[PDB]
């Protein structure tokens, strides 16, 4: 399935996730990329902070190249950095994003977080309805089929749907979303203002240490997902992204194991209960995996 976008494109509702720590070899991000093709992802999600772009693009030409897919088959979302939203800078950045992946266009680019940084922690102050302008700009020229925000709270999100103006509202907002941050209200305001809210962290996240607190709860270890797993014979990563499919989310998942990738296309196989949906909606804790210790005293942080 594909959900409508909110300027007429579609975008499958089920996305890959490329991001690696950086101790994991380029070639990986290359592999696991086809492998997901293979197994059925068309969703594929990078961004200018991964480092992988040009090792996903190339994994989405190959499969193309060899008759797989088409290149109209693959629905590929870049992000702009977070050091490049001064107007002047976004063109560039997605230009640089699609010469790395070799592409003529993304089907999707991002503003990757509100948290402006020092062009070149050191934070910078930009209007991001400046930043916004430029995000049209690109969508106009052709470079990005659809454009959308990431880490965005409501407040954040207003700012750009009450810009004066204003000429496309984003058509996304890619939150952390998950059954212990299940981000009902936000989701309840974008789904009021056709936006959709696409999920990462969602099966726990990587649990990276410079991020994640290592005592921070497992989510898939959670008592409630493993029962559930369980009862319908799947597994607990399996019924978190389920989860999302049925309360109108867009999941991403992040995969590095062939075999992981290929149970995570089985999500459309099986559906959850009404009661068994208002049992993982109990599990919300406010539990962001990503600590940003450093990052609390943004003026944009979102979480505050
Ligand atoms: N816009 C933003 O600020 C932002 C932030 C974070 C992430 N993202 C993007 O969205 C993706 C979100 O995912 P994430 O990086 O946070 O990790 P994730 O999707 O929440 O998954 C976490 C881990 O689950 C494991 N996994 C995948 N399938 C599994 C399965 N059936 N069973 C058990 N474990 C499974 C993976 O380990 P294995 O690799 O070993 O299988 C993965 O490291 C990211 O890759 C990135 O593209 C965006
Ligand atoms: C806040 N982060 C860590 C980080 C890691 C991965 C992703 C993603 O997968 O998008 C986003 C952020 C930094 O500033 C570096």
């Amino acid at each position: 399935q594909c959900v409508k976008l909110n300027d007429g494109h579609f975008m499958p509702v089920l996305g890959f996730g490329t991001y690696a720590p950086p101790e994991v070899p380029r070639s990986k991000a290359l592999e696991v990329t086809k492998l997901a093709i293979e197994a059925g992802f068309r969703h594929i999600d990078s961004a200018h902070l991964y480092n992988n772009e040009e090792q996903v693009g190339l994994a989405i030409r190959s499969k193309i190249a060899d008759g797989s897919v088409k290149r109209e088959d693959i629905f590929y979302t870049s992000k702009l950095w977070s050091t490049f939203h001064r107007p002047e800078l976004v063109r560039p950045a997605l230009e640089n994003s699609l010469k790395k992946a070799q592409l003529d266009y993304v089907d999707l680019y991002l503003i990757h977080s509100p948290m402006s940084l020092k062009p070149g922690v050191i934070f910078d102050i930009v209007d991001l309805c400046t930043t916004w302008e430029a995000m049209e700009k690109c969508k106009d020229a052709g470079l990005a089929k659809s454009i959308g925000v990431s880490n965005f709270n409501r407040r954040q999100l207003e700012m750009i749907l009450n810009k004066p103006g204003l000429k496309y509202k984003p058509v996304c907002n890619q939150v952390e979303c998950h059954p212990y941050f299940n981000r009902s209200k936000l989701l309840d305001f974008c789904k009021s203002k056709d936006i959709v809210l696409v999920a990462y962290s969602a099966l726990g996240s990587q649990r990276d240490k410079r991020w994640v607190d290592p005592n921070s709860p497992v989510l898939l270890e959670d008592p409630v997902l493993c029962a559930l797993a369980k009862k319908h014979k799947r597994t607990p990563a399996l019924i978190a992204l389920r989860y999302q499919l049925q309360r109108g989310v867009v999941v991403l998942a992040k995969s590095y194991n062939e075999q992981r990738i290929r149970q995570n296309v089985q999500v459309f196989e099986f559906q959850l209960t009404a009661e068994d949906m208002k049992a993982i909606d109990g599990l919300d804790r406010n539990l962001h995996y990503f600590n940003s210790d450093s990052f609390a005293s943004h003026p944009n942080y979102p979480y505050s």
